[PDB]
């Protein structure tokens, strides 16, 4: 008695196109230089309006003569969300890890090229809303934290696991684990300069430093670290982006989503291949009921699953619903099931380390129920 | 006001030099085949005595007629521990775990050969007493439960963390990280044959399937379980390895030792290469004052350390005072450093990850007296 991923795509959707009724089904050029997309990109887009974002793009560049169209949405993504103008960035050195605001930008990176990305990011989900035909989506591997941010959700330590991980193992995990009693920690946080030198410190609300973290406010405490890290650090970012976002999909749509479904909304279900999932994968412990008659059934339901369930699997596990540019031998930890000693209870996960926790299930059908997250 | 490590030795070492006063300072031969060691060994003492077990080795090998004698120690403590010929064996299907007595041997092995290597370990400490013209280490990398079971210590579920990684990670873990309110798990273990169907289960105490694992019980449950996994399998081999280490070393003498301790009086303090340790090592999380600070404060520390000490350092984070074949780069999980938030507490390690948990200390010398494990 509630509402599957699918029937939220589809009221999207139709509620979308209902919002630009009114804007018109006709053209517009765009002209782009692959050179320096982004700044050609901009420009080529400048003098539009809002209305100019509902038409149907004509993309020309120099140096080549539905095509372009393509071409153009799939390099527009990277230059933005690919991080190589650190216009975008990740928190781990790993160029795997998924994407975020940069919380220091260079100065030569204005706040327009935010709100542009929120009007592509919107045009990406518009189109997408149109049909198969104009169907765009969008590609990047985005934090939970951004992506909550875009719904207007609070943050939640949880989306350290996903987003910066060597902090979740380092510092959350570490305070999730042990006892606050004989530590003497504080709800501040020392930030340091390039070198080494305590430079200041951050009270993470007044007092903070006058007040210490217990194990009864511990979780206060992670949470109002994760609304620092995450989300202070980048408000006018993230303000601009969906001023963009905003133009042509309002606020309130995007509200029946949470962070993963938004994800599957915005970057499609992809294609994720079970031979290369079943090459890469490792599993981890469990009797030879579990290594010999629970995996093979694993194995046959994965086989078994819509292009949009097995993505459902990759997200649950990993973080994302997309592999990075290796697919699965390019997973950081890689993909492993590991066994848990119960039978009938619900599969768990830890995203930090791609590692799904899958009981030892006394039936095929039980297996089949269970990895329909 | 307490004992150092070394004065342990010393005592012991004394102790057992008292012991065998009355045993002869005079010659024995050997005769062997590189061929087949261990049978050729065990047929050149099959006639000994322990008075004989006493006297310096004078070792001949057929095809090469001191240097054969460290050659005989080396190949004799590999034919037995290597686990080539799966008298000891792993848990863990890993080539650098450590090694326990085969839970279930081939018949072609006989419970003499437990009692020789249990002689030949005997033979090593003593040898290893007289000075260091006779020293001979034990080349092997026990379980802790191994070593432990040699002193006489009841099993604890910390010995899985060094002896089965994949039963820690998988089970073990699980079983201390969740509620057990909602698992139905009981103090029992089904065991399944090769093929993977419930052959019988098995009680850890009487009514163990009529009792539930709570969260109150949740450690007596891993206890009984250690018990049964890794000493109850082997108390047979166990029980011939030491009437013949008792023969040479009566055991009260082994007690002034825990199971660390009796790996660094058994093997060394092996020879460890900072120059290698910085190469292959791994650092994670942390602020600048970290990163740059507190690790360059770590690495002159290590630099300053006593061949013991580095051993004792690398056995509370790795499981072992010994490096695998490879040395460091063959560490399962790369030996790593992750920082943790404190200033001023006691380091702390997972031996399962080969992780080195630092606080961020705030003087050179602070770092200096915690590495002093």
């Amino acid at each position: 008695g509630s509402e599957t991923f699918q029937d939220k795509v589809n009221f999207f959707q139709r509620e979308l196109r209902q919002v630009h009724m009114k804007r018109p089904h006709s053209k517009v050029t765009l002209k782009v230089s692959r050179h320096a997309l982004l700044e050609s990109s901009l420009k080529a887009t400048r003098n539009f309006s809002i209305s100019d974002w509902s038409k149907n793009f004509e993309v020309v560049f120099q140096d080549e003569e539905g095509g372009p169209r393509r071409e153009w949405f799939e390099l527009i993504c990277k230059a933005l969300f690919d991080t190589t103008n650190q216009l975008f960035t990740r928190f781990s050195d790993n160029n795997q890890a998924l994407v975020h605001p940069n919380p220091n930008r260079p100065a030569h990176l204005r706040l327009k090229m935010y709100e542009f990305a929120g009007r592509l990011v919107g045009k990406c989900l518009y189109e997408s809303s149109l049909g198969g035909a104009y169907k765009q989506l969008v590609r990047a591997r985005f934090t939970r934290s951004f992506l909550a941010q875009i719904i207007g959700l609070r943050m939640h330590y949880k989306y350290f696991e996903t987003d910066d991980p060597e902090f979740y193992k380092s510092k959350v995990c570490f305070i999730l684990n042990n006892d606050m009693s004989e530590m003497e920690l504080v709800f501040a946080e020392e930030k340091y300069n390039k070198s080494g030198q305590l430079d200041k410190v951050v009270e993470l609300m007044t007092g903070g430093a006058q007040t210490p973290v217990t194990n009864a406010n511990k979780i206060f405490y992670l949470n109002l670290l994760a609304q620092y890290r995450l989300a202070s650090q980048v408000k006018e970012e993230v303000e601009h982006f969906l001023k963009g976002l905003n133009e042509l999909v309002p606020e309130n749509l995007l509200a029946i989503f949470d962070e993963n479904e938004l994800e599957l909304l915005m970057c499609g279900t992809g294609d994720i291949s079970v031979s290369d999932f079943k090459a890469h994968a490792v599993v981890v412990g469990g009797s030879w009921h579990f290594r010999e008659k629970v995996m093979r059934w694993f194995w046959t339901v994965v086989s078994s699953l819509t292009q949009e369930e097995l993505a459902r699997l990759l997200q649950f596990t990993t973080g994302s619903s997309q592999l990075p540019p290796g697919g699965f031998a390019a997973l950081c930890p890689s993909f492993q099931i590991i066994a848990a000693p119960t039978h009938s209870t619900l599969p768990t996960a830890h995203t930090c380390f791609n590692q799904l926790c899958l009981p030892t299930y006394d039936s095929y059908e039980e297996v089949h129920r269970m990895l329909q997250l």
